[PDB]
């Protein structure tokens, strides 16, 4: 009776929200593992040049270890901040990783440790000779920048190390937008950032790393989450305004917009377009069971904070929840009107197993063959019913 | 059902503001680069005069470095005030650069330090001396000014170099309006506010910058943020009425009345024609989206605060959520009645890869073939069919 | 009438606070002086001593300039901190000086600039290795530590660095109880700090500066207010409770307890002896305007602050005020119970100009011929009377 | 007038807690010393049993490092846990010094370290090799215990190893008595504490380390102060009550009764004694001043919160405002009338400056030739008159 199709509709709200409550345990700790990361101790042009010129060869290198490579990647990404110490102390909450900060102070060709030469030290010395070597040998004589002069470029006057760096930093930021949704069709949008910010002359273009390096540190990130997990929480902080952002912030929070709600499109297309642009194909019977399960997510998403855009980043367990599969019906049909109706969308890839091509076929209806769609007027336009006729002409 | 559509309203618009609170902490400090600006000390007109001309030629100068060429532009910019040094130290906001602030005291050919001589002083003096010499070749034998003899002019009197240096500050303030915009297609816009200025008597058109100079004086404010950001301040502190107004501040805020809502036509367009003017065509289905997120972006550029106007010169992030790409339907439908309706509108580049010109289209008929449009009338036209179809006759 | 003697006692209340009252311009600003200071960019043992030892020889050496004594100094005090810059940064109210925090990075004999080598970086080496050879070559050859094998000792441990460091500033800071009231007569008090904590094991004896030395450095310390005034900030910042307290920092207050109330022994002195230890001779006609006054300075201490204490190492121009010469009377008879009391006060100098041997000599009756004087007694003695007789028989 | 002698009471009040109020910053942050700490894995008793032996070795070695000995005495001191390592995480409050815990898990002669063996672990075999031979050398072949037997002991039965643990980590837990106030005076108190639990039979005295041992431990013990507040820190903890106590804690607990208040016998002899047990000779003008002092260190006192008894150990700052020489004249009558009253007070070593004999003769008057004192009895005792003189008689 009227009770029924009520209490599901609460049965559905209780199901979704079922056992996420309450605090965890400490028990389910994960093991940690030892990340070294040079940081400049100092704010020495010379010195930080030649870190982040360090910093470049590991990740190139082949014969680094991931670890290595983990600590390049923190060293690269704080290399803007005055205290990177601090910032990566500040601004970490990996329980996969602890780090270990470590003050660079001078520099030698690679670095030196200077704490009990002898004892327990050459032999750092020994495996970073032998990362730089294996870096430098294993391209064709290819530096990381485009141009070969970059590289052996003396940097001095603090201008040019932050130009130079923010390119660097730039350059590593626009991977993230597509590192793990889909990192083998990129360098199409990547080169279209990197083309936008050229333009606007926020970063000098002769600093500009080669695609080969580029590919390197894409497969790094796609396959580390501390650095993901890292990035995504410098994200979110340099999201908080209230505070004066720097050239370095400025185009971080610039490459965020682009890098938030990525991997969720199947999600967000269903909003934008099945469910909102009121269709009159709506009510069918086909969709009130997706209607119900969207409006779920809806909350599901405001509940989960600020993290909710950047859910496929941290590869959170609730995005499975989102992902269409479960609203099959539904998407199809918002695709369908999507495809019609946005130009763009249509390069992306939806050839899923729960397609269900009549749905689809009726969404692509909607869009044009269904009717003008004249939505609630608050002006009350008396003579608009040939108005929509020749609208509905085109 | 009845809660569906207004969830989902208030989901977006939770959306848009998702982030957007609390405070950011201090460990993502940008690292600060030293700028030395050369102020005057004194207010007699000759040294102000040298002072000026110093900066000119550093600005045009190849051979200088970008700090040099900040700490000029910084030297130009508050030359009218009587305590350049206060008004730089009291009107800057940038975290990127430092300002150490040079009172320059006397005035030789180029600048005595008069401090420690022979102690690290002399290499500055032979740079500058270089810096100089530099300028003065680089050009063919040509002045910055378009007078030969506005280069090597005497100048006693203070009148005489209020005046001067009036219209410098006022050319360099053209510039702003399309330096990040379209610097490219300058000097058309620049040329007609001179000429305004020229005709209300308010610049001496004896002392005329050369163009070559202008285009080298635009690439450097293009070029840096620092810069944009002072004079964005400058603009914002002249904006607020409550004091007497001088030359100076009346020519930089009547050229601040250009400079506000620069590089965001897109948006502003899309709100005067599709939003406003309330055209049949509006309520259809397929725009229900663009006009919320409109909505939403209406409050958001309310919360952002002063700095809303001038969000491109600062590069504020922000921005990207502004521009047309997540609203291209409404968009392309208020392009299509502005170029129908604005003669000027239609000289803009709107050659996006988001056009629909099915749109654009409708657009295009609403403005003129959809109907007369009469709003609600406050006064009662009970006859006014026939006036309503002679306004349809044209 | 009955009003006279309270319109005395307000006009002497409100003429105490007369103008104290508002808030001051920001024109009355003093001339600022540039100091250097050097600070460990990084945690190593080995650099942090060697960067003290340098310490230890630029004060000690003749030939420094006073800004590099200060800046040695301040380098000192802050070694223990694990972050000096911040410490420094974020514990300075000197409006006299500007630091100029400067991370040491590597190290030479010296310190190595590590800055554009060759441009305005030799002169300064060159100079620092002259600091060198004058404070070496000044003493016959005696090294800072009364140990020989103390100066020419390598560090590589971190407990040996800390103890070391712990016992330097603690020599240090038992220079500041008695730096600027009476440094002639220390060397007593000091020595005997020195050996308390030696008894405590605090701070080893191996690292300790001979006489020599601590004279040049309290010298050194009396002469300049900027030390005075960061040491005084430290101290007020460690007396504030709240958070674990290190080895140093429990150190520094320790001796801070000796520190307070510093160079103001008449006043306090006054207080505790004539005001408390109600005897019959107060009330006498004679010490009722000095009553007044004492009242009205125990307002002004209360309103001054958490820097009351520390008047004199401040130098405050509210501490003439409290000394005494305006309420000499009642001071004389303070001073006359306190010597006849307190074995210990009669080695205090108060051979002052305003001595009045009349009261004087009355303090001495009252303190033991005057009665037994028996106050407010909450517990009823009535057979008290052959106690008081006996009390009194002594 | 009246309100003088109030202002005062309220100025001595408001003085005594002046800025010991708000919250410190992180600057003033102590340099970390690593400490490493050799804790047992898993519960087998000759592993333990072993490790013990390390430990005690280590601690008796000459050429062991502080640091080494730190990590012995932490070793001990949690060895009777059955997850040591989680008792020493949950229960440090150093900052001075940061602990990496080291589970053994296998046990050579000293400890396998078995991580990536040959990569820097080899050296550490030596030098714990270097360890155990230096240490067996250098007393002359005596073993830690005063048996012979009890060293070459083979354990695998736990209830050995629990009461062999006990007795060592009693014997230790002896020391802390008086290993900072009077450590020379000590072996006579200790050997009384020793014999009480020999009597109770919760010791085993088989397990009897020398004196020549117990010298060496309670000499580290003195000098460092991370391993009191480790060892005051369990004494808290295991002093709340609420769950179950072992026979290791109840020990701990105890001997934590002896422990307690110690090092303030000055300031507690006085409360109890001179200012307690109402003399009629209190208000005599010379108390009134020390009453009231006496009377705001009790609030601070009760201000300090748990860590108020363990003063000393700690080695708080605040500890110097308790000491009597702020009071000397009370506190001389105090210990005149506690001589005399209690038999054991006397060994007290008060040779210090501020005796003040004749308030020390009036205190040895009070006790017995000033009256029998006769307090407010409830009970009313009119016959009473010759009982007191009964009592007087004595």
């Amino acid at each position: 009776m009227s009770d029924i199709f009520d209490e599901a509709a609460s049965f559905r709200s209780y199901q979704s929200k079922l056992g996420r409550d309450g605090r965890a345990s400490a028990a389910t700790a994960t093991l940690t593992t030892k990340i070294r990361i040079f940081v400049p101790a100092t704010n020495s042009p010379e010195l930080r040049w030649e870190l982040t010129l360090f910093a470049l060869d590991v990740i190139r290198s082949p014969s680094a270890a991931e670890s290595m490579k983990i600590g390049a990647a923190f060293t690269l990404i704080s290399m803007y901040s005055e205290r990177p110490g601090a910032l990566i102390r500040s601004l970490l909450n990996d329980p996969d990783i602890e780090a270990v900060i470590i003050d660079v102070g001078s520099m030698l060709n690679g670095i030196p440790v200077m704490e009990r030469r002898g004892d327990k030290a050459q032999e750092e010395m020994e495996g970073l000779m032998r990362i730089l070597k294996t870096a430098r040998e294993s391209s064709k004589g290819k530096t990381p920048f485009v141009d070969s002069r970059a590289y052996g470029l003396r940097i001095t006057d603090m201008s040019t190390l932050v130009s130079a760096v923010i390119t660097i930093e730039a350059q590593i930021w626009i991977l993230i937008a597509k590192a793990v949704t889909a990192p083998d069709t990129a360098e199409e949008s990547e080169t279209r950032r990197w083309a936008k910010y050229v333009q606007q002359k926020r970063v000098n273009p002769f600093f500009a790393l080669t695609q080969q390096w580029l590919t390197e540190m894409r497969n790094l990130l796609s396959q580390s989450l501390s650095v993901r997990k890292f990035m995504v929480e410098i994200l979110m902080e340099v999201k908080k305004g209230g505070s004066a952002k720097g050239r370095a912030v400025e185009i971080i929070s610039d490459i965020g917009n682009y890098v938030e709600e990525t991997g969720m499109a199947g999600f967000f297309a269903t909003i934008r377009f099945g469910l909102e642009t009121r269709y009159p194909a709506l009510a069918l019977n086909e969709f009130q069971s997706d209607l119900n399960t969207i409006k779920g997510l809806m909350l599901l998403y405001r509940e989960i904070g600020p993290r909710a855009p950047y859910m496929v980043l941290l590869e959170e367990s609730i995005q499975t929840k989102f992902a269409p599969g479960g609203y099959p019906l539904l998407w199809s049909f918002a695709m369908g009107v999507a495809t019609t109706i946005d130009r763009s969308m249509g390069a992306l890839n939806i050839n899923r197993g729960y397609l269900e091509p009549m749905y689809f076929r009726l969404g692509q209806k909607s869009a044009r063959h269904h009717a003008g769609g004249i939505d609630q007027n608050m002006a009350n336009k008396l003579g608009l019913n040939s108005d929509q006729v020749a609208e509905l002409a085109a």
